[PDB]
RNA sequence: AAUGGGUAAUUAUAGCGAGCUAGAAAGCCAAAG
């Protein structure tokens, strides 16, 4: 707790800063459960929690802007049970095709051999992180919404 | 007693039955670019 607290002082709330709140959770609150009074959310560390929490919340906000509601009190508190069946969610994916034909393109007499090799994983390692963090801000989300990257 | 003859046994016995050092190096290539 004090080490949230030395670095949520010095702090502001924008887009330049949206992103190193997140590893402040990820870092710190990796291990700490939430809602420990329980018999079943035992595992579910709370900077995951958060960040799937914070996941959903701007995409019920952009399932609901586009639609043309304003309230919030009627589609959600009243017809919660008809939004556990309202579809309001998309799941996205994408799949970086030809990697092993990029990355093991290297042959008998490569000129640079190794390097070449430890470059193009990490090459597509941040075209895989950049198709993420491109198709965020071309809509209106962030790092909370990747549930994952890997390699592709 | 003379005289005629040799007869049987053993045919090797007990051990050691290989030991240690070396078990692929240097180039090409790759690296250095
Ligand atoms: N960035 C990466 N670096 C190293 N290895 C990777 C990377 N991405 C994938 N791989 C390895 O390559 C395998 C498959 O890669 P491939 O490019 O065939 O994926 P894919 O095209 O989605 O395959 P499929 O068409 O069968 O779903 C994976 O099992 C993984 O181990």
């Amino acid at each position: 707790a004090t080490r949230i607290k030395n670095e949520l002082a010095e702090f502001e709330f924008n887009q330049v800063q949206i992103d190193s709140l997140l590893n402040l959770f990820e870092a710190t609150l990796s291990f700490v459960p939430s809602s420990t009074n329980t018999k079943e959310i035992a595992d579910i560390s709370l900077a995951d929690h958060s960040r799937l929490t914070a996941a959903f919340a701007l995409a019920i906000y952009d399932y609901l802007e586009d639609k043309g509601r304003h309230n919030y009190k009627e589609d959600l508190f009243t017809k919660v049970s008809a939004f556990y069946e309202e579809e309001a969610f998309l799941l996205a994916s994408f799949d970086l095709s030809g990697i092993q034909d990029f990355i093991y393109n290297i042959n008998i007499a490569t000129n640079g051999a190794a390097k070449q090799l430890k470059a193009r994983s990490l090459y597509l390692d941040f075209m895989s992180e950049y198709i993420a963090d491109s198709l965020l801000d071309k809509l209106g989300l962030n790092r909370a919404n990747m549930l994952y990257v890997g390699g592709g």
